[PDB]
């Protein structure tokens, strides 16, 4: 269903171009049920989402705590021989999730069932030998799924002169195995936070299809770099932020001295990681990933249950972001920085700007004014408009000779604008 594009930038299912627009559900599996599972899919497509990336064992005592219907997900907690009962339910939402045309970004595992570290639950239990044979048993049992793409890790870092690499690398074979070819998945792996992403273990394997980040959770941090740095390997693959900062979340980790982030925030991080090159977005909400609930424990101070919290504005703003890039054409979309004269702004006011051959897109961080040199894209004239994040609208500017400043409607904190500059002809 889901391959790379022929000019390694993007992602296609079944050969049209596919916009990734992700929610993350990590305790999906785990914590909602039949009804709260078609409940929250249900919801989520009418937000025009596309990806829900879930953990198979989830990071919330995933192995010891059962999932709603009181099934463990691993017998004996060994890898070797997973839990058909527990594993059922995972069934029931994948296929409810295809219903909606919704593709589940499946985690076989959180990063915790091999390295806990000092806030893990665990237990551990993966080896380079039973990762292969899990990888394998889910690999086979989904392998006519259409609606699955792949994430191995779980917010744990490869720790140094370890087998974690090896463990990760075994589990990716077996789930190549289990499908029956490197085209018959799509793969990739969760990272924590770094400079280069999943790609700095992993860039090179043949099995590792498309980098992810996990920029976040800060204020005013140059994401952008971050997938730049991805973009301009000489390798080339495409690339995605499967963690910025989600909305209601304790902003750089320090509640107490910074509170809590806003969708200003998430809109922040999805229209620069898009912009500096990312085939797509995943959305998170602090609510929503560990599902939020009155009978169960959380961690890190959420503020609305997640049954709410599916309204948070923020979430319903990213429609506006796929609407814009499916608007113009796909796969020619680059992104390109010497469009305007301020290329390298401060985070809290970047000016990005993304371009294909016959359009722009400028996005104005903090809406402030910015000149654009007009010697990039094709025509003699172009058209010029803005486009409002956080509804959606588009509002005429002029028609100007193809250098050129432009300023938006307003400008101030929260006041983000993208100008479409567009070939007249």
């Amino acid at each position: 269903t889901y391959t790379v594009s022929e000019n390694k930038r993007f992602l296609l299912k079944d050969g049209k171009p596919f916009f990734w627009l992700g929610d993350t559900a990590w305790e999906l599996f785990h914590r909602l049920d039949r009804e709260d599972a078609d409940y929250y899919l249900k919801k989520r497509a009418a937000q025009k989402y596309t990806v829900i990336q879930a953990v198979a064992l989830a990071e919330f005592d995933g192995l010891n705590v059962p999932n709603p219907y009181g099934d463990k997900p691993l017998l004996n907690n060994d890898p070797t021989t997973p839990n058909d009962a527990y594993f059922k339910h995972v069934d029931f939402i994948i296929d409810k999730a295809a219903e909606y045309g919704l593709t589940i970004g499946f985690l076989p595992t959180w990063g915790d069932k091999l390295n806990k570290s000092t806030w893990g639950k665990g237990p551990e239990v993966f080896n380079t030998n039973n990762a292969r044979i899990y990888g394998k048993w889910l690999a086979n049992r989904y392998k006519n799924k259409k609606n699955i793409i792949w994430i191995l890790g779980g917010d744990r870092t490869p720790r140094p002169n370890s087998d974690d690499v090896k463990v990760w690398r075994a589990m990716a074979a077996g789930i190549v195995e289990g499908v029956g070819g490197n085209d018959k998945a799509l793969i990739t792996f969760h990272p924590q936070p770094n400079k280069e992403g999943a790609s700095q273990w992993f860039h090179a394997d043949e099995w590792f299809d498309f980098n992810m980040f996990q920029n976040g959770h800060c204020r005013d941090t140059p994401i952008y770099d971050n997938i730049k740095g991805s973009y301009d390997r000489a390798l080339v693959k495409p690339v995605i932020d499967g963690e910025p900062i989600y909305e209601d979340h304790p902003v750089c980790f320090n509640a107490t001295d910074l509170g809590i982030s806003n969708a200003y925030d998430v809109r922040k991080y999805a229209y620069l990681n898009l912009f500096a090159g990312a085939f797509g977005h995943t959305y998170g909400c602090h609510d929503i990933w560990q599902m939020y609930s009155p009978f169960r424990e959380a961690v890190n101070g959420p503020n609305f249950y997640w049954q709410q919290a599916m309204e948070l504005p923020g979430a319903k703003q990213m429609q506006h972001a796929r609407k814009l890039i499916e608007s113009r054409p796909f796969l020619d979309r680059v992104p390109d920085q010497s469009l305007v004269v301020e290329n390298n702004s401060p985070a809290s006011e970047r000016i990005q700007a993304t371009r294909g051959k016959d359009y722009a897109f400028i996005y104005s961080a903090a809406g402030k004014s910015f000149t654009v040199n007009l010697g990039k894209i094709s025509g003699t004239q172009l058209n010029a408009y803005w486009f409002d994040p956080r509804n959606g609208k588009v509002e005429d500017i002029s028609k100007i000779d193809n250098t050129y400043k432009f300023t938006p409607p307003r400008s101030g904190y929260g006041q983000d604008w993208v100008l479409i500059l567009d070939d007249a002809s």
